């Protein structure tokens, strides 16, 4: 099974706006480039987010990490047994992503996924944020989460759980209109309450948002003010019902894709109990 | 196996007396209604205790929780293999109990049991006690315990352990008369020393009492005074020999059914050793 | 100023009943005799309570401790300056009380007080309780407290505070009848919330009770059952409003003198704020 | 496998001397009798050591505890499979030992062993030591250890490990004469570094000693002085090389059987590494 | 699988220089001799490093520890199944190495390995360093690590992982020349991040260095000055990218073999993720 | 007032025996010489104990430390005001003792005292014990204590308290014969329960013993065995009634002067209460 979400690549219409957004607003460290992709760091990894030019204005790929070469081969076996098509990343791709091995596939609705092992770390170039942020919570919990839009949640659930080994944490009926809600399914693959959530939202993007977790409440408060100065805030500060992350949401430069910046959630383990919630926020998160 | 006791439903002759008892005396939060049942909360769950009108003046059903849908299906398999009749709760029942799935059955002596997963939580409506109580100990240990009256303890033991997966903690020979005792069997299914105890008592009720565990010793002391003002106390403060819960007992409005309100027990795990005790109280619990 | 209450001597009509009471019920260690006084230990001190025959059936003297010889001389100076009569204990008295020096005086209403330093300790004869009690809280807080009955609380307050150096913690209006209360004044001289309380009670004794503090809640619970078996309980378990001691009261063999046996209070310091309370118990302590 | 050593029974020529020894010297609580056996407590168990009259002046039986009835049946299966004779204790024996079930057998060299479950606990009669000892370390580690004398250590090892499930901790070559040593094998069955040790000593007793572990270093120091006053000391204070228990040894009233009274060892788990030691004491334990 | 590295034996041209180096510079305790080998201690073990005369000026053997006799037999089975030649150490060898059993074999490139159990400990002769060092970190992590030079890292990896049970922690591309690096593979067999590393270095020695871990940063700082006074320093203080050990390197008296003396690394477990690093030092370690 | 005891100088008939005793038995570090005095270290100070040849076979001087130059001048003022003769140590003496300033005087019975400030520390030559001892407890508590023999304890008390600023901790009536005891007075000048004790013993030495405090109980146990091998033990292990130091006593090479080697006492402060004890040992310390 997948151990954690390790990296995200975006294909965007405004690379300079994304550069400013990720550095001056979010606080990530600029880390050069690989091919036509600008790279950004959040920790010791050589990169965590890549931004390349493209008309998609969307998530172009997600990197799903396993712990060693044998684990990668076991994932290849799982894909074969499930009848899921995949190819082995060639040397050029391995060098581009800075990994020792990877499998390239797509989820049932077209999102490219890369299962990899052996990422590059550069502790001799210690992390230096571009904006005041004390650090990010990554480690065994990976880079953060994203909310994946899908046309058929049952079909998506079968793939992410049965093939990739994610596990359902809980469900929230997210209120859309007066008498309409969407049942969002929150999945874990480590202690992070959710790494991927699935929801049948009526938006034209592969994801609704990606989320980064900062070390302190002040990191979140300060980031809110930076994103507010940029005119990007989409939610007030709030705390989620299911994972108790205290966060806010803001627009990225790609229309309809947001970022969530948060702190302080609960973590999970083998004893997590599936439950259902009728709201996304225990408090706050008013849309603005 | 069952993971924890999640909810209790009572059918009672005096619904207003039970309402006052559960709120002003015990401290639970009134939480509206579902059908003809008044609902009461002790924590983040949408409800923990339900009270409906009925001549039984007794426990009408107990909700036994599992962690996910697959676990529920495994319980259905266990029931099938054991030859225990059950039905799947329909949509109306699921909506009434606020659960994602449930199996309806009875124990060997007629107590309706509901095995369920995916209960509703409402963190956006934070718990507010109706009387001064700092909170209840629930979580992975479930709502509390009850002592089930049975005509044949061996038969009841076989069902609760072999079919439902409870595990014997210990036995107390409860003194009844001069030369008479009843061997009460205390069973766990999580860290709570007992979730269900079985005893062959000569009372005309399905249960002897249900128990709630408060967060502090003062919660217990204050509750004693409230129940004393109500004229309901049946035991002085005391501490049990087996789980070291410090509690008192009081009458509910249903004759012969008591409530226990306690604090501070030991918890159990895979290393618990079966032992036998000759008294229910290490100290206190004098009957009044 | 007085540093702590160190010892108590009783003159009683039934020495054997007091012996049984202090050992088998309370748990103190029998420690031989000095003259016609039977001695009892609670800790490393050679003795803490003395019981001698006498018709008083009351507290015969209280030992008030200071830390060294110079402190004793300063107390002699305070007594002289205040015009309070005193004598210096002679060699025989010093040997009887096992102290290096002492001043003998009375409070304004006739209770003999002994101010002393240099008590005997016998760590080579480690404490061994006579009943199941894990130990007592003594140390810098002294042996416990007593509630002193006085005809004029203002006069008593002036003596205990201005002459002896006690400090007011708080006041409780203790309900006596329908429209009658007595303002009990609780005084400290160390971290123990009260060492002496003063009250104008209509009883024919020098004290209402003396109190010992045990190390654990179970010590208190077990002691309650022992005193109940002896037919001596006068209050149910409860917790005080002012010091948050969790205790019960019981009769000693001397009519109208009780003992309090408790656990777990708050302690005080230079920042304690005088406040007023309308009840002695936050919960419990129902009289029986 | 055996979970812990639970009880010991001795058959002795001088029952009064053993009574005084176990109470006034060691500190155990006298706990009545069962049949012709005097009982002694160290904790919440109804009894831990039994003393009956007999010419053996030796260990008459050892009680080996398992956690439940099913575990006892699994032990019966192991005995059957190994060809080890055993009988099931009858009702009279169960009542005598205060257990819910037991198997009676002998080790290869004649020591009666009793494998049992469901011992009696009496928390309503809290432990009260007969001499100043703060308490004993028992719990999941059982009552202590004994060193079993055997004529063939390999044969004894095969039985205790393969049949009963004990596990070798380490070996000490115990110096006997100038060029002679005995390889003592120390076995665990829980966190206690050793519960049984095997050694081919030239003594005419079934055991060399039994050992009790007290809670504090002072407990050990005080006990040394009591046993010295009794003229029973056989070793000065010392600390063992293998388990780092700080203890002393003394004679029991049965010739050639000693007691060890100790504190503060290391505990073990699945990661313990077998090692060999050339001395029993890292320091101390000089024979006197 | 191998549990830890337990001992190292060197065959050297200058035994007195090695003696001075290990004692006065490194701080090990001289511990007599066994045959023609001088022995040195770092802890409770009778010996950890042996130095014998020989023209090799290299590591002569490495002792790989398992926890018990059965584990040794399982290793013999693994060797047999893998077609790896081995012999059982005879009594003379067992006595020389002070072990209860051992298997003698070589790795694929000629380094003698000894798999053993039951080493001698001498707690009655407590460790006394020869130079100011507070102690070494050994225990379950073994004596330290060594970096093994091999002509074919893949072949060496297959042996150390598949046969001996070591597990890959991570890889560092160690820069050699302008456009040349060697991929060093770091292997664990316990919590120590690496016990053996494999690298295809162009040196004529079996190992590049061995490493000892001291308890404090000051131990490392003081040792640096001692080795500097001896003219042996080869690296400044630094900290590694992969295990975060803070250390320095120095020459041993055998040309081309160094010692590493360090403190304060991260430890590993089943959750360690394979990663790749482009530098050996996060900071420092400049070669001098 | 004096802040702590900093150093001791002995004048002895057998300098080599004292050298072996202090290093191989006690564990102190040899630290060269100053004039005709051999120096020994216990910590970062350039020296703590000096040994010079002399027929006295006794303590030749004691160094009493203050914190700065102004404090030394205040001590000179106290001496002047008390009429106590003193001289200022000259440059040669300052260089010999490695201090920035000192006053030379004697106590009322002839013991030379040196009050000093600004001692030399040599952290670049870290402490290295000569025998297995983990370290000594010194710091603000100074080097240890000594018991000073005096012909008139009242006179000695007046000097040590009124002139030097020591403070009485407690008194022990030390049993000498059948109906004879000596009241030993234990004095502190920092958190060490006693730095100097005064007693009217009938011995022909200035002191009865000096004491060093080691960091661990094992340090004490191991030291006992070393001193026993040397034939010097004078007491078994024991623990004191007043300071709860766990120690043993042994003979130094100077007849009638002993050393005490201990661990783990209580410390004192402004709240210490004077008490009296009838024994020196709570347990142990049997004379041998
Ligand atoms: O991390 C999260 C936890 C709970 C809910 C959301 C969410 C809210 C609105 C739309 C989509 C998801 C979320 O992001
Ligand atoms: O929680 C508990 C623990 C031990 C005994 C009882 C009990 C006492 C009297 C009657 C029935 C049960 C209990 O409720
Ligand atoms: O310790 C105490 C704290 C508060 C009240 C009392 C008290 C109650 C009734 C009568 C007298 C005193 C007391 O004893
Ligand atoms: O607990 C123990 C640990 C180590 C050795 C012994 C021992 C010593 C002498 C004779 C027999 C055993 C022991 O009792
Ligand atoms: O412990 C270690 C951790 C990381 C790298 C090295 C290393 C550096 C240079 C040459 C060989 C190995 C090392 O020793
Ligand atoms: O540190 C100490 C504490 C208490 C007593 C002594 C003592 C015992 C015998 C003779 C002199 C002193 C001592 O040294
Ligand atoms: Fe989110
Ligand atoms: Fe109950
Ligand atoms: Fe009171
Ligand atoms: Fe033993
Ligand atoms: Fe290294
Ligand atoms: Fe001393």
């Amino acid at each position: 099974s997948i151990e954690r979400l390790g990296y995200l690549g975006f294909a965007v219409k405004d690379v300079p706006a994304w550069d400013h957004f990720l550095t001056k607003s979010v606080g990530l460290m600029a880390a050069g480039s690989a091919g036509d992709a600008a790279l950004y760091r959040a920790d010791q990894r050589a990169w965590r987010i890549a931004v390349q030019p493209g008309e998609l204005d969307d998530l172009a790929y997600a990197g799903l990490e396993v712990d060693d070469a044998a684990a990668l081969e076991r994932m290849a076996d799982k894909l074969r047994q499930a009848g899921v098509a995949f190819t082995r990343g060639d040397e050029a791709l391995m060098q581009q992503r800075k990994v020792m091995g990877l499998l390239c596939l797509q989820d049932p609705f077209g999102l490219p996924l890369e299962i990899y092992y052996g990422p590059a770390e550069i502790f001799h170039e210690p992390f230096l944020p571009s904006a005041p942020v004390s650090g990010f919570v990554t480690g065994d919990q990976g880079i953060g989460h994203f909310v994946r839009c899908v046309p058929d949640t049952a079909k998506a659930m079968a793939f992410y759980t049965e093939v990739l080994g994610f596990v359902l944490s809980d469900i929230i009926d997210i209120q859309m209109g007066p008498e309409t809600s969407v049942p969002a399914h929150f999945l874990h693959c480590n202690g992070r309450h959710h790494t991927i959530a699935l929801a049948a939202f009526p938006i034209p993007k592969r994801i609704h948002h990606f989320m980064l977790q900062a070390n302190t409440i002040d990191d979140v408060g300060y980031a809110f003010d930076r994103l507010d100065a940029a005119g990007r805030i989409t939610s007030l500060l709030g705390r989620h019902t299911n994972d108790q992350t205290l966060s806010f949401y803001a627009d990225t430069p790609s229309p309809m894709i947001e970022v969530e910046f948060g702190w302080g959630p609960r973590t999970v383990d083998s004893s997590w109990t599936v439950a259902r919630h009728s709201r996304t926020a225990m408090w706050g998160h008013k849309s603005v």
